[PDB]
């Protein structure tokens, strides 16, 4: 029943996935799959929001305070069975004196169901993903 859940983003280079679902029959699903290098785990948050029209929903994945130290070698946020209407990925998110810093055009790709890194162009820094979708 919580709409927001905490999860650990783990270094070590092995691929991990974390997912959360809300709504009748887990209608609204969001999954974050990644692999990273680093010294410590990072507790991130995944929030799923639902709108009045029973169709639109949002998935927001982020690291509190907007800075991540992990070297991501891959990432993919997926909303299976849904259609993305808006999405943005950030290397750094706004906090105190820092501004949001969107990933550069070449770093990622937005398909109907996913926001994913672009192999060979992604710069490895990520701290926030925002997805607005229609179930």
């Amino acid at each position: 029943e919580p709409t927001t859940v905490a999860f650990d983003v783990r270094p070590g280079g092995v691929v991990h996935s974390f997912s959360h679902n809300v709504g009748p029959g887990d209608k609204y699903t969001c999954m974050f799959t990644y692999a990273s290098q680093g010294g410590t785990n990072e507790q991130w948050q995944m929030s799923l929001g639902t709108s009045e029209d029973h169709q639109h929903f949002t998935c927001t994945i982020w690291r509190p305070q907007g800075k991540s130290y992990l070297y991501f070698t891959q990432f993919k946020a997926e909303v299976r069975g849904a259609e993305i209407e808006y999405a943005m990925a950030y290397s750094k998110a706004a906090f105190e004196r820092e501004s949001d810093v969107p990933l550069k055009t070449e770093e990622f790709e937005v398909t109907k169901t996913a926001v994913a890194h672009r192999p060979g162009a992604f710069k490895a820094e990520l701290s926030k993903l925002v997805i607005v979708a229609k179930a």
